[PDB]
């Protein structure tokens, strides 16, 4: 109280995404693991529960590295967001060439025993079951479960999710859904029949936006979701601008964190947190996936707060 995140956000969450490989860096890179602790408390594991890593043959399941951030969580006693278990990347190969039943035993089986698993062993306070399900016109992503079962394979997930009997929140997840458009109000219609039909509990933003151009109407749309009955999070905040960064965009930067936390709180107890996708720049995805572009989290290279550290803080407690 109230200098860090995780003060501030209270009862809120303040999370962030953790790999493996920076957890397991600590010798080389105390900071990481340092701001994780003083700054957050809650968080996502980055890859190591994705379908590529958990199951990479058929029914032979890797826990290690999903174990290794679900561990931290719990030593620290973080809230930990299960992600994620339907989604077109990061998909082991074998998976793409089923067809028919055998591809639903497949992805019944993968929900079960992971979750099972983490029923067991950890605390999991909500999972991204399915995830990018939807196209930005507002059509089903035409991934292979559509393609084999057709759409009726999300609610079945859930369905599938449920009976699994964790007490974790399920939560649906997607992007370029922040807005009101086409894509969130494809998104609206299938989570008011999912929660009509008690298979969903949540839908996550995850919020991947570029400074100074985030959505018209971001808190509006929060609101028509919480009109739904769901509960919502922000699930992998960052804020990109070109580098090197100008004064302005930084400022900017600022503004917009504080826009997304006001569009939050406007919510009550509906929002039940915010996470940013990683710690500090230095092992951000942006770099690496849009050249030329980067300083998009709270922290930089050095660990050194952005400016939009004390924004979030100040919108985070006003
Ligand atoms: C189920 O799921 C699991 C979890 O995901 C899977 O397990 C993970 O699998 C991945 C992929 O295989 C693996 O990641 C790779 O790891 C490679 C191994 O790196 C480690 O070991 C080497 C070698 O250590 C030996 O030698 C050193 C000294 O030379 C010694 O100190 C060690 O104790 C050990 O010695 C013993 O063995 C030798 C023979 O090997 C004997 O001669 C000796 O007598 C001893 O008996 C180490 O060098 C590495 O150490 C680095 O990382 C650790 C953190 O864990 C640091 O503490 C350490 O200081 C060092 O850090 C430096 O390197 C890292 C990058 O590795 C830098 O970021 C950092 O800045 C430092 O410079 C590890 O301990 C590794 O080689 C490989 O590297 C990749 O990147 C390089 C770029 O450098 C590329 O060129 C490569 O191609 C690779 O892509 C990669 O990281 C995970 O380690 C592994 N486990 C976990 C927990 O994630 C599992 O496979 C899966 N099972 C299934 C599917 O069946
Ligand atoms: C575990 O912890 C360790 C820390 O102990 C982590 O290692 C560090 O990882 C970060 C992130 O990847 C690296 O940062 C990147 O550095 C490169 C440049 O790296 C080269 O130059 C370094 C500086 O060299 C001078 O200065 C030093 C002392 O300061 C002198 O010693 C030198 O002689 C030079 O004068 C040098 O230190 C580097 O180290 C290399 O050394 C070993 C041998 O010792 C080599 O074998 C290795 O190859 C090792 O690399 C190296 O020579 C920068 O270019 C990066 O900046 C880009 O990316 C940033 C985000 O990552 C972004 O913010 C920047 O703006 C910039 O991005 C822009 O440019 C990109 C070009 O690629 C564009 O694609 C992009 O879109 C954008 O336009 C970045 O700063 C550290 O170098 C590294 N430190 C060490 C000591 O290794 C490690 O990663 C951790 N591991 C895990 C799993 O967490
Ligand atoms: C709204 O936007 C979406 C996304 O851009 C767009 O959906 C795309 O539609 C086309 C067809 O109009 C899909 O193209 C393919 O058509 C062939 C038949 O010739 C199918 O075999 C394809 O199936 C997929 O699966 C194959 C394995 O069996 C793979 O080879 C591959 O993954 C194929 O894509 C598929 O139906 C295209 O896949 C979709 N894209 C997505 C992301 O869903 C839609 O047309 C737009 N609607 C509008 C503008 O009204
Ligand atoms: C998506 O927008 C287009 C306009 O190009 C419109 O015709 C269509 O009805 C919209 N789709 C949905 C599902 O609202
Ligand atoms: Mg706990």
């Amino acid at each position: 109280p109230f200098e860090t995140l995780r003060a501030a956000a209270a009862p809120r969450y303040f999370g962030a995404a953790l790999g493996v490989p920076h957890l397991l860096n600590f010798t080389h890179d105390p900071l990481f693991d340092v701001t994780a602790v003083l700054q957050f408390n809650g968080a996502t594991p980055e890859n190591e529960m994705k379908w590529a890593y958990i199951e990479p043959e058929r029914n032979q399941f890797n826990f290690t590295g999903g174990d290794i951030v679900a561990a931290f969580s719990a030593a620290n006693d973080y809230v930990l967001r299960g992600h994620n278990l339907v989604w077109y990347q990061e998909l082991a190969p074998w998976v793409e060439t089923l067809t028919g039943e055998d591809l639903w035993n497949a992805t019944v089986n993968h929900i079960t025993t992971v979750m099972t698993h983490y029923k067991e062993s950890f605390n999991i306070y909500a999972w991204d079951v399915v995830n990018e399900a939807f196209n930005d016109n507002g059509t089903y992503r035409e991934n292979v479960w559509y393609t084999q079962l057709g759409p009726d394979y999300i609610p079945n997930a859930y369905a599938v999710a449920r009976s699994v009997n964790t007490p974790s929140k399920l939560y649906i997840n997607d992007y370029n859904t922040e807005g009101i458009n086409n894509k969130s109000d494809a998104l609206l219609a299938v989570v008011q029949s999912m929660k009509a039909h008690n298979l969903v509990d949540g839908v996550g933003f995850q919020c991947h936006f570029f400074v100074g151009e985030l959505p018209p109407d971001l808190e509006q749309n929060f609101a028509r979701f919480v009109a739904a009955g769901v509960e919502i999070a922000v699930t992998e905040l960052d804020i990109r601008m070109n580098l090197p960064p100008s004064q302005a965009d930084i400022e900017q930067q600022a503004r917009d964190y504080a826009t997304v936390v006001n569009a939050c709180k406007a919510q009550g107890a509906a929002c039940v947190g915010i996470t940013t996708w990683g710690i500090t720049d230095l092992y951000s995805w942006i770099p690496s996936t849009y050249p030329g572009e980067g300083y998009a989290l709270l922290f930089d290279d050095n660990y050194v707060p952005h400016p939009a550290f004390n924004a979030t803080i100040q919108a985070l407690l006003a």
